[PDB]
């Protein structure tokens, strides 16, 4: 008699066979209750056409010990399982009805006997593949039906649901993960999104990971096979388990559309963590190096590797590496890489490196903060560089300002204030005025907006250099959990790309309207 | 300068393309040093004709913080890759040389550059799939040539290796893993392994789990294909993820050879660990269900399940399920299985069940000690059952004895003292004097030898009916860590078949001569 109902804000990915739209909960049953049937109702606006089928499982009952107020007893579309991401895990939820042609209003059925108590139900919703990335759901259980009564609905059910693409899922062409995204848009408008292929589990370097690269010419409705951007295979005849790869930030030189990807070789290291175990030298057998690959063609091919771990690394540190996600080129044509280094006191420190000769030689000034480490840089006005900075200290992002590429730098009003997070990769941006329809510079920044663990991914837009974030230009893409990294583009002029470790895949590329962030 | 050699004493699997024979650490490599050639000698009456290949690997180095007594920088042969059990992962370990026609004195040859410090090689032993379970390997390094001189040899290297089976390798069917063994030898001769199918993962009930059986009608050198024993699928209209069944228990009726499953069918529960969520009462919505499947045919094709909960378990306990392991025969006919129950207080308890009238009905009486669970139970003399149990006080197995089916329970001399364990299932098994090739009564048990951890599974024999352990009657057969799990049971009058989670597979079969016991 009574019923609760959530809509989770995560993205419906077109490409999937099954989509959380409705999780059901039922807390109070009397044994052989039955939900003779249940009505949803679509927004008048919704593009129903591109709506594949809707599925209504039931996934029984909870544990006594773990209370009344969950949605499900367990994952339902699981983003780990490299035998199965893309449908329901049929152990887990067996399917009581489908309507494979959808109207606005659409009602499912069962004829199920309930257990006393917690029962649980789940609507599924299934895209067409071709799917539009900027088509949205407003759905609505607007009747359940218990025993032939109408039964008391409760709960938030008014998300606005967004579509996503899964550009990798865990176990793709054999590599139990993907982690570590970059995200740039070439001056031909294609995306280009960078990741660790992890072929052995999910666990940091060193293991047997290359970077890989997914690309798409249509802004994110379709991706090209997977390109192995970088690898380093059995060099000197060590394993590939000790010659991993990864951690990638890449950049488009903006003046040739020469694309850079700069990443962290890992040479021995037994099979342990690099971040540990990387030591003070120059030499591969030595230290962590850092490695850079070059596009000339769109992101088509690569060149070999160039070792650029002589001109930047101090020997004293134990670990020189690129700040993970992408890189920038500013108005004078400077190609700007953030990056990170462990002292000789094992004391980490995030910086950036700059090549002022379209990529030939790159330097590195002075750091910006101690005890930070992956952040990520943009050009917040002319010739002023803003580093946004993972903090150990916890809670909030670390924001400086340099005007002279490093060399010196001033704390930003923002510093340990504006930009909550749980310790975790973050991802900002800058947007010229003339480059976008709102006509005025934007920062764009997304992270997991929580100060503990990694959920809520939210991407942010502030109109005054990332003094304020106002609330109203924020939209939350991933409630639920994942591993929390992300890298922003702007697709157009009128859009802008996320490519980031969601709830719902390992790479998950979406795409959202400015208009939307900045009403 | 020294090198450091391991034989570890783990099984060798006739199924398998690599065994570890030997780790070889070299601590102190110069940077360009060679691995010329290495000599292993067999012992003269070893039967090197079922020897089908020897391998030499190199697996690079280890991590600086990782320290210098370590044989490897990780797993090279894997138990629990759904993708690859069978061979050495390629991604950690690189083939130097193969010798396929095996002497007594063989030479494996490298010509790998080492790195500065520690430097890791391994040999490989590939067995004839026909090989036979009785067969020993008497192997050692008596020859590592670096740099054209020979170095010295370190190391305890005089293991008699003994040969396996892997009958379940993770992944194997479409299953994440397989737990909890069974085995009895029926009057035919045929052993009967049961193990849990764990579909998803290895966590315990609540999930997707069915009962499996492996026979072989060859005391172990062929096993027939997996048979589902018992299962409940989407009984009621709950996910299979909410109707496991396991924790199996298998008997032989030595009169009928009736050979009889009992196992837990948890129907319910969401996705958490039964032994914290079945709650008191006697429905299948309520409780954890006590079930039993029978074969008639030499285990060849099983019964439907009959739900026995309603004779045997009090409506206050939590949880009543069997130990797991195997049941017995008694001489006068009467079939025991161990059991174990949560009280009302949530205390867990060890006893036995039985019946005198061929399994048609099943009677409980008191327990035999407070804070116990996974008991085996053996009739050490006429009329006279010993219970050996899991303790959760750690350190030591308890021993009681019941000469009147639990009615009553005496503490046995051997109680806490003489059997060493980490809190784990162990078996226990009678042999009588007329029974086997000693002609004289033995206890046989079969446990992780350790007080932390689960490594060193021994087969321990006592000659005085559980009294006295002697170290010298005891093998060991896997010094590396498992989930710990062993069953025994006589293969013969002079073969005892061990089929346990071992280091080396999810089910191992081994066979062990009693005259290697007691010598």
């Amino acid at each position: 008699d009574s019923v609760y109902v959530q809509n989770p804000q995560i993205p419906i990915l077109v490409d999937r066979t099954d989509n959380v739209l409705f999780r059901i909960r039922i807390p109070d049953a009397t044994k052989g209750d039955v939900l003779n049937r249940l009505t949803i109702r679509f927004g008048n606006e919704d593009k129903l056409s591109e709506v594949k089928a809707v599925r209504l499982f039931y996934a029984g009952t909870e544990a006594a010990t773990k209370g009344r107020s969950r949605f499900a007893p367990v994952t339902y579309v699981s983003s780990h399982n490299i035998r199965n991401t893309r449908s329901a895990n049929p152990s887990y939820s067996i399917r009581q009805d489908e309507v494979t042609t959808v109207a606005n209003t659409l009602t499912l059925k069962t004829r199920q006997p309930m257990v006393k108590g917690i029962n649980y139900f789940w609507v599924s919703v299934e895209m067409d593949r071709n799917t539009s990335l900027l088509s949205k759901l407003t759905s609505t259980v607007t009747e359940v039906v218990i025993n032939d009564k109408p039964a008391v609905i409760a709960g938030e059910q008014a998300a606005v649901r967004r579509m996503g693409i899964g550009v990798r899922h865990a176990g793709d062409d054999g590599s139990a993960s993907f982690r570590i995204p970059g995200l740039v848009t070439t001056n031909k408008g294609t995306l280009l999104g960078v990741y660790d292929v992890r072929y052995n589990n999910s666990v940091d370097l060193q293991e047997h990971i290359d970077v890989g690269l997914s690309r798409s010419t249509d802004k994110g409705q379709t991706w090209e096979p997977m390109r192995i951007a970088m690898s380093f295979g059995e060099t000197d005849g060590l394993p590939s388990g000790q010659n991993g790869v990864g951690d990638p930030s890449i950049l488009v030189d903006e003046r040739t559309n020469t694309v850079w990807v700069v990443a962290a070789w890992t040479h021995g290291m037994g099979n342990a963590r690099a971040w540990t175990n990387s030591m003070p030298g120059m030499t591969p057998d030595e230290t962590a190096q850092l490695m850079m690959v070059k596009s000339t063609d769109d992101g088509r091919t690569w060149s070999e590797s160039t070792n650029i771990t002589s001109q930047v690394k101090d020997p004293s540190w134990c670990f020189l590496l690129q700040g993970p996600g992408r890189g920038i080129t500013m108005r004078d044509g400077t190609l700007v890489f953030p990056i990170q280094f462990i002292d000789s006191l094992r004391v980490p420190h995030a910086g950036i490196m700059y090549s002022k000769d379209r990529g030939e030689t790159w330097h590195i000034h002075q750091p910006a903060r101690t005890n930070t480490t992956e952040a990520q840089v943009a050009e917040v006005e002319p010739g002023v560089l803003m580093l946004n900075m993972r903090d150990n200290r916890g809670g909030s992002r670390a924001v400086s300002i340099t005007r002279d590429l490093g060399k010196s730098w001033t704390e930003h009003s923002s510093n340990r204030s504006a930009l909550p997070e749980s310790i975790c990769m973050a991802s900002l941006i800058s947007v010229k005025a003339k480059d976008n329809i709102i006509g005025k510079d934007l920062l764009l920044f997304s992270n997991p907006n929580t100060t503990e663990g990694r959920h809520h991914i939210t991407i942010k837009a502030s109109l005054d250099g990332g003094v304020t974030w106002l609330p109203a230009h924020q939209v939350l893409l991933d409630e639920e959990d994942g591993w929390g990294y992300s890298c922003l583009s702007m697709i157009d002029r009128e859009t802008v790309g996320i490519f980031y470790e969601s709830s719902v895949a390992h790479m998950t590329f979406q795409a959202v309207k400015i208009k939307d962030l900045i009403r």
